């Protein structure tokens, strides 16, 4: 959630650093790169080694190292911390504007409005097959790796018209980062239910999610997924109160024969049988049952 100055709110400013800190205080960059700090030192008439300058600024609490190499957060005067849970990802974009990730799973669901509680923990993202996660980020992010076409991000992102209808800001609804829309979210959690954490937080709001999904987008995002994903996605439509849509979606799958599938994050509670989708539900209805009690 927060990046905290180890020095507390009241930080000394050595004279050598006065213009550097004042410039960062005026400009308030989201992330400070090593190159940005190097240039600001030079501009200040400061001939300090950049690494040395940063080490001291770190020690005294003005810069806090971020997970991606060569990035820092500036903690502004008068503040003890920054409240921004996505600074690890912004630090990645600071080094690589083509990072190519999208907020996924619980983060996407949270900003789309399907969760009771703000999720915490590692930030769930989707990355295309071809993109590697920088090593510094593994402790901060969990990656879901469904081989969607990275070229068609219009498919992955929510429909702008949906954002407008939902009173979400066209650009800042997920705090300015790229994020999966409801269709890609639903397909993600149907394809790999274990990739999604707060199921109990989501399941009361399936009606809300399902009402926001276009079935054509669902179908194109399911194209190439295993049949089980289609079964589970169609059952989610049913569970969100749209059995006719669920059965129609399931009828558009590529493979005719439909093995029985489990809807579970880890098979071992109670279960419901949905023959329409050849699905044993160990998750959605069983959670709804615990929640009602
Ligand atoms: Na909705």
């Amino acid at each position: 959630a927060m990046v905290v100055s180890p020095a507390g709110a009241d930080r000394r400013i050595p004279t050598w650093a006065s213009r550097v800190v004042s410039g960062l205080a005026r400009d308030r960059p989201v992330v400070v790169t090593k190159e940005d700090l190097t240039q600001r030192l030079t501009e200040a008439g400061c001939g300090r080694d950049p690494d040395s300058a940063i080490r001291e600024l770190r020690r005294i609490g003005w810069l806090v190292q971020l997970p991606v190499k060569g990035t820092w957060a500036f903690i502004p005067p008068g503040e003890a911390a920054i409240s921004d849970p996505y600074l690890p990802l912004r630090s990645w974009l600071a080094r690589d504007q083509n990072a190519g990730f999208m907020l996924a799973g619980a983060s996407a669901a949270w900003h789309l409005g399907y969760l009771d509680r703000q999720p915490d923990g590692r930030i769930p993202i989707w990355l295309p097959p071809a993109k590697r996660l920088p090593d510094g980020l593994a402790s901060y992010v969990s990656v879901v790796r469904i081989p969607w076409n990275a070229a068609d991000t219009a498919l992955l992102a929510p429909r702008p018209a949906l954002l407008v209808r939902r009173r979400l800001d066209l650009v800042a609804w997920a705090t300015g980062l790229p994020a999966l829309g409801p269709e890609a979210l639903l397909v993600q959690i149907a394809t790999r239910p274990a990739s999604f954490g707060p199921w109990a937080d989501l399941v009361p709001h399936l009606d809300d999610l399902v009402a926001d999904c276009s079935d054509e987008r669902l179908e194109r995002l399911l194209s190439g997924r295993p049949t089980s994903a289609w079964q589970r996605a169609s059952y989610l439509l049913d569970s969100g109160g749209e059995p006719a849509r669920g059965q129609a979606l399931l009828a558009k799958r590529h493979t005719e024969v439909m093995p029985v599938t489990r809807f579970t994050t880890a098979h071992s509670g109670e279960s419901v049988w949905a023959p329409e989708y050849q699905l044993v539900d160990e998750l959605v209805v069983p959670l709804l049952r615990v929640i009602g009690k």
